[PDB]
């Protein structure tokens, strides 16, 4: 199938851009990223910094996930990154996004061989 490693990377990285240039950024990404496809996929964080930066985290500060294991990492540095979230009047299949840039640390729980992200728990 997807790897957990893929789904992270398909969700959540987008390098290309050092930051949203624009208030369209959510609703173009969350479909190019295929979060529109059945639903409206309602929260979204996308991370505007290298691969390696943030496959880096899983070498820095070790923190427990919200579920309760202990394989997340919380970037030592703030990280580029984009708050898509749903409208309240946002409607599949027309879905409407709010764009939020910021420069906040992210957490990610990391696994395999390399060991990578495969789950975005949060930014703070
Ligand atoms: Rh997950
Ligand atoms: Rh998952």
């Amino acid at each position: 199938k997807e790897t957990a490693a893929a789904k992270f990377e398909r969700q959540h990285m987008d390098s290309s851009t050092s930051a949203a240039s624009s208030s369209n950024y959510c609703n173009q990404m969350m479909k190019s990223r295929n979060l529109t496809k059945d639903r409206c996929k309602p929260v979204n964080t996308f991370v505007h910094e290298s691969l390696a930066d943030v496959q880096a985290v899983c070498s820095q500060k070790n923190v427990a996930c919200k579920n309760g294991q202990t394989n997340c990492y919380q970037s030592y540095s703030t990280m580029s990154i984009t708050d898509c979230r749903e409208t309240g009047s946002s409607k599949y299949p027309n879905c409407a996004y709010k764009t939020t840039q910021a420069n906040k640390h992210i957490i990610v729980a990391c696994e395999g061989n390399p060991y990578v992200p495969v789950h975005f728990d949060a930014s703070v």
